[PDB]
């Protein structure tokens, strides 16, 4: 239960209380009956197998300068390749880029290998942007805003990440503001903050994760929970993951939403630049907040 499983074809008003209740009380949740075709998320997985299948030189082709890319800053919207972490049996290969808007030069960077990645990502990114904005409205409606508060540069950004990760026998918060995963084998687990307990994620192969990035923890003033979740690399199989990750422009500025600060709900984060916060984001470990510990105020 601690993971629900929301069915967005239930009546509105009870979708928007159990989404509201997740997000206060996990930051995770699952939907299903979603909207997105079913044939197009099988269909964009086997793109993603086909992908890791190629070879070695194909692959060159998203190394910029001929090794992988790093998740640091500029964070580049044209597809690359990339490589995070270590760990010792890389453990996870990830391809990333941008999604919207889908400007020629972007969509040009994509692959081409295989022949029906083009139109098959381009179609699943855009039925999953119109998922989670469906979402973010849910959202709203939870929280009390207008409906669309946030259709605008808070969710400029969509980059999606199709993660490999190799088998093997033998934990972060997003940084942005929400994230929809699909997956089809067992590996994602969720730390259940109270009770200090890293639980599954039940794969639904069908069904899109929820997850609420760090962006939006701040923006609800910690009314809602960011998730924290991890990845254990599976024993057998080599798990695909595909994650869409929508947030703000790099030129925007983040605070609490000003509407919902009252006497009893003061400001917990001070007003801070998206960049300052990325750089920080992606370089200091030391915490699962680290990248905005030097924005907290009003603590007690
Ligand atoms: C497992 N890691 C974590 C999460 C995904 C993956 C790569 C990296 O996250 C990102 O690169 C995202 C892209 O939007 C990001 C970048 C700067 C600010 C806010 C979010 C860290
Ligand atoms: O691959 C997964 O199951 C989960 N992925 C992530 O949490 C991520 O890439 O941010
Ligand atoms: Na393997
Ligand atoms: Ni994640
Ligand atoms: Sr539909």
């Amino acid at each position: 239960a601690d993971v629900p499983i929301i069915d967005l074809q239930q009546d509105h008003l009870l979708i928007v209380q159990q989404i509201t209740k997740a997000c206060q009380d996990f930051g995770l949740f699952q939907v299903i009956n979603h909207g997105v075709p079913e044939k197009l998320m099988v269909e964009a997985m086997e793109v993603y197998k086909e992908f890791f299948a190629l070879p070695a030189e194909e692959k060159e082709k998203f190394q910029p300068k001929g090794e992988p890319a790093k998740f640091e800053l500029p964070l580049e919207q044209k597809a690359k390749l990339y490589v995070e972490g270590e760990r010792r049996c890389y453990w996870k290969d990830t391809l990333a880029h941008g999604c919207y808007p889908l400007h020629e030069e972007l969509l040009n960077s994509w692959p081409e290998k295989p022949p029906t990645y083009r139109d098959v990502i381009a179609k699943y990114s855009v039925e999953v942007r119109k998922l989670t904005m469906r979402i973010l409205d849910y959202i709203c409606e939870g929280l009390g805003l207008k409906l669309g508060y946030f259709d605008n540069e808070l969710t400029q950004i969509q980059m999606l990440l199709a993660n490999y990760y190799p088998s093997c026998p033998d934990g972060h918060y997003d940084g942005n503001l929400i994230t929809l995963l699909q997956q089809d084998l067992v590996g994602l687990q969720q730390l259940i903050v109270k009770d200090d307990k890293w639980i599954a994620v039940e794969p639904i192969p069908t069904a899109f994760v929820v997850n609420l990035g760090l962006t939006l923890k701040v923006m609800s003033n910690e009314k809602f929970e960011g998730s924290i979740h991890r990845v254990v690399t599976h024993p057998i199989r080599n798990r695909i993951s595909i994650g869409t990750l929508i947030g703000p422009d790099y030129s925007c500025t983040i605070e609490p939403i000003k509407e919902l600060i009252s006497q009893e709900n003061p400001p917990l984060y001070k007003p801070y630049p998206y960049a300052e916060f990325a750089e920080i984001y992606l370089s200091d470990k030391s915490d699962y907040d680290a990248g905005v510990k030097p924005y907290k105020i009003n603590q007690f």
